[PDB]
């Protein structure tokens, strides 16, 4: 099919994305986490409570039954507002990488399909070959059967010929590993995929590094990921400066306490005061605390976080060069893959004149089949690295996509387009 | 010596594996840290205070001498339960991991092996390149004795001979890498491994990856292990679920309150009541403790594991249709790799006679014997290239094995049964 | 420019680096932080309370006004200590890690920088490869402009020279490459290094093994590291045993306790009791706590770490090998290595003449001179494989030097030293 309905098959059928979105999910969530504590906090204990003195507090015991309900908020104590913002960073980092995920699928989505094309085109090509080194190798059995040869031109041909099902077979293997990376992927065996069309096909001279370098500098997700990343430690150093903070929260509770004493103490005048341990009580207000020393624990934190910061300071520089380095390195390999297919397109041609030289040269039956067979073989094999080069081209194209983050959907339809007959992978 | 005992010794020499076993053990150790808790804990503390008013709480005084035993036990957690299991998968992954090792370890074993064969073999090979590319270069001073080349025949053959030099070093350097890499797992000195016998070597049609496939997946462990992996899961979210049930625990405590009083209103009449009093009390009991409102944080925990699982979910077919591939990887790997002798095998018998069309030529001397050498050393790559595919068939079989998770210290035998006679690596 | 600065730059410019400089210089921080709670730890708390009987304990009301201040002391527990000692190892490792990135970064800053100069070398070959296969071509049609050949001779010839083509690009590609590969690390565009220089550069005999691998051995940072890893999970096992000790803590606190009666039971005659009393106390004093059973959870705890130094122990054996693998890694490398040039450079000599010969053939005329372009051109081959084994065994030097730990920005030097005069990237 269609690499873009190969895609929207994957997209959704793609399991490592599909555990980037949950992995997404759970993030977002965890801003929920985040808050929660920002929430009151609400709950119920209950004690069965008995004391039993022995020593001379002995004889004063008694059943301690309670039942208490109990709230507290968190009056002062921004290191989890700060904390909230992190996972905030966290959401938006995490964030981050899912973005990158769809490219990578939609990258890996472009980079199997047409690999099974190139299998597609190898599966093609190879046959030919074996087509051809079966002839070959078969006259000359022929020519040990005539005698023109001796039994090393018997052998060699003979394993000649063999090698090439050494290679076809690998061949229609690798066909088959084409499909499992797209149906892994994807999750279909796909009996037929669109081949390139050559007509539609123009060779793009890409855009200047320069501006698109600068482009993904404002896009690149991992890039992204890092500057957020070195965006969210930059909260880690503020998180722990929430040491320093003191804290103040709701302290909120209720509930009843029912005590009955029991043994010799309990036995007394009571003075108004042995009796059934029976009541209830309410406590609500704040909990201020602030830290005041601890052993510099919350100052070499800081440094910890800060220096952390560094390194994370260091991520963007050490990111921003490789997506720098990255931004040219594809830009280097579309161009050269521009070259490569300019080189081998001439070069198709030359077997393609060269393989009509066999025709022509055939049908005056002045060189032999075979070796038409052999120059047919040989076009074929730019037709494989032609095609291999024109899947490339493509492929450089979403990497560039890829590193400038401007990869989309689009930047595949734009693959799918050409994409005009499907060939199936079914081998022969 | 024999792979079996090779593979024996480093399945205890190994230390990866070993440290594999223990860290297997590790685990195993870790589910008794999770029943653990689940035990009463006894308990021992003792603080000395003493308490001055500095305020009209002032003269309000005494020793705080005090003392006390304690116990505690958890009455109703489910968590702790949770926790129980918990762990229990992670030994269940964790011990899955383990035998991934053995195979891993298995693998290995014999992988590094048959590289002793190869480097062993190459050399084998190169060796008579010399012999055959020196003779080469020393006929051809002969010639430039003779006058018959010139020097550019000689450097150039003298620099074609050198590249052989270069060529054979690095495979002793190989020959000791290869025998290192065994080393490395094993870790003793191998002189001589058998290597594989061409009378017992047989290419062996597998079954139906179809059929295979399903077999890994009852066996292939990190599939298994992800399952698990997913299993594991599973109680997670089941673990984000027991935020919400009260806790019920044993509560149990013991020890000395020995008082006496100090300072100004310790003085007085006492009132029958002031006076150094010292004693000692029993509080046991149950913790009764019911979570009400957290903030939801029991609630977004779980959708956090709830994804959690599912991303994890994910790699079930992640690593299902992965493993799916893995059993088309190398399933077509020994296919192919069976084309590969068959081409190879045949080829030897390519360079087989062509050595013998040199020999005889060089026997009525037709021709020279620097050809013979020349093919002589061709044949070995062949025998060179044939003892690799021979391995490779032989390696991918235990990948297979491996994938499949049929892989043992049995599939090891079968590697085993094919090595008939040992060789030295000692380069000569 | 030289080497040394351009070492020199990264090394400071190198953010991988820096970052862990700072990464060291985090984790050395964290030292601090074990000490740190160990100190008194001084702090403050305020709470507001209102307690209101909604039962018989109904009119006993007051307002809870109160405050205090707070330190803290660990007087006798071992696990900080233990955990003394443990950050103290940790950035015992971590210390450790960090010069692994000097030669990390040492290694990289000669690492990348000859491909520079490979990339500068190549893109010198294959730019005479097109002025001579180019020249071909350029016969080539000159021929079928007299005929001399088909356009198949044409089209591949054309072909045959795009090819050329496509290769270059690639050399000025990989050029700002290789060029990139140096400023990733460095950061700064630079137009020309120092390349080998021919007369200074000698091959040159190492080290026996034995005597080099034991001298890793106190050198190798990563088998330090690992040991110190090892190490590391010495105290660890200890501090599992560590849960055994009770602990003694120094207990202070001071405060204002400060109490409004309210409601019916605090309105009566008071009992020279009931009253809008308020005070301040002080509590000091030592926390000892004796752990009895938790479970041999400290038990089951230490087994763990048992192990789990064992495993680790793994790694120092695990390592071990490896680094001794890594002994022989490398030794092996640069000897054959060294057999490269030694190869190439007869090779190159054999090209030398090859060229030569060319030239007087050419010279005189019996010979065209695109073979010059070609030997020519070939040349440079020998001449680019030159002084890639030319890096390569100045390569495989430092890693040595790495591998052994022997590496430095000395060792540096010692490449800084063979580099004469630079030359630009520029392709132009």
């Amino acid at each position: 099919e269609n690499l873009m309905q190969v895609y929207q098959q994957a997209r959704l059928s793609n399991p490592e994305l599909r555990k980037s979105a949950a992995d997404r999910d759970a993030a977002f969530e965890k801003i929920n986490e985040a808050r929660s504590p920002l929430l009151p906090q609400l709950g119920l204990g209950a004690d069965y409570t008995y004391s039993n003195g022995y020593r001379d507090a002995n004889g004063i015991n008694s059943n301690a039954t309670s039942a208490s309900l109990q709230l507290t908020q968190s009056i002062f104590d921004m290191s989890k507002w700060r904390a909230l913002t992190l996972q905030e960073k966290a959401a938006g980092i995490q964030d981050v990488t899912y973005q990158t995920d769809q490219q990578t699928l939609i990258l890996n989505t472009a980079t199997a399909y047409f690999n099974v094309l190139n299998a597609i085109d190898v599966l093609s090509y190879t046959q030919a070959q074996k087509e051809a080194i079966y002839r070959q190798l078969d006259q000359t059995t022929q020519r040990f059967n005539v005698g023109l040869v001796a039994i090393t031109d018997v052998q060699n041909a003979r394993a000649q010929y063999d090698t090439v099902l050494a290679n076809e077979v690998t061949a229609r293997n690798n066909l088959d590993n084409a499909v499992e990376q797209l149906r892994q992927i994807t999750g279909n065996y796909y009996p037929e995929l669109a081949a390139l069309n050559v007509e539609n096909f123009k060779t793009d001279k890409p855009q200047p590094v320069n501006a698109l370098l600068k482009e993904a500098e404002k896009r690149n997700l991992s890039l992204l990921q890092a500057r957020l990343s070195q965006d969210l430690a930059r909260e880690q150093i503020r998180q722990a400066q929430d040491g320093h903070l003191p804290t103040l929260d709701l302290t909120a509770s209720t509930g009843i306490s029912d005590t009955s004493y029991s043994g010799s103490k309990t036995r007394g005048a009571a003075g108004t005061q042995y009796d059934d341990s029976n009541m209830g009580q309410n406590k609500v207000g704040l909990s201020f605390s602030l830290p005041i020393y601890q052993g510099g624990m919350v100052n070499s934190q800081v440094k910890q976080a800060q220096y952390n910061f560094v390194g994370a300071s260091e991520q963007l520089e050490s990111a921003h060069r490789s997506v720098v380095q990255t931004v040219r390195s594809s830009f280097n390999n579309i161009n050269a893959s521009i070259s490569s297919i300019n080189a081998y397109k001439q070069a198709v041609v030359s077997a393609q004149s060269s393989l009509d030289a066999m025709e022509a040269g055939y049908s005056v039956g002045t060189r032999t089949i075979v070796d038409v067979l052999d120059a047919t073989t040989t076009l074929y094999n730019a037709k494989q690295e032609l095609a291999n080069a024109r899947y490339n081209y493509l492929i450089n194209q979403l990497n560039i996509k890829s590193a400038l983050g401007t990869l989309n959907e689009q930047d595949l339809l734009a693959l799918n387009n050409a994409l005009s007959k499907p060939v199936s992978t079914n081998p022969e």
